[PDB]
């Protein structure tokens, strides 16, 4: 009934092919906002724009600033509430030192394309 993590995985991965135009399966709650996005904070506030509106989730720029993640971007919401009172949905690794990734390897092995 509430707003669910398909909610916001489903709910805004739509809206995001609608702001950022990108694929609704692509997006995922492993985002970053940009690191992922690369939409950067333009396309983003047009997103929450909607999903604020939407469903009418408290999101203004006060939280907007904090909110690094999807994890975040929805327990902000659902914390708001009351769900999950543990970090969100995705936390797996102490509450503070939240990653919302689960590595388990190396990096530094990527490259780029430059114009």
């Amino acid at each position: 009934m509430p707003v669910t993590q398909e909610e916001i995985i489903a709910g805004i991965a739509e809206i995001i092919e609608e702001v950022t135009g990108i694929e609704p399966s692509e997006i995922t709650p492993e985002k970053s906002f940009v690191d992922d996005l690369d939409i950067d904070s333009l396309s983003m506030v047009e997103i929450a724009v909607q999903t604020e509106d939407k469903y009418g989730v408290k999101i203004p720029d006060e939280d907007l600033a904090g909110l690094r993640t999807v994890g975040d971007v929805v327990a902000y919401i659902q914390k708001l509430e009351e769900e999950n009172p543990e970090a969100a949905q995705a936390l797996r690794a102490k509450i503070e030192s939240e990653n919302p990734d689960a590595v388990a390897n190396v990096q530094a092995r990527l490259e780029a394309e430059s114009k």
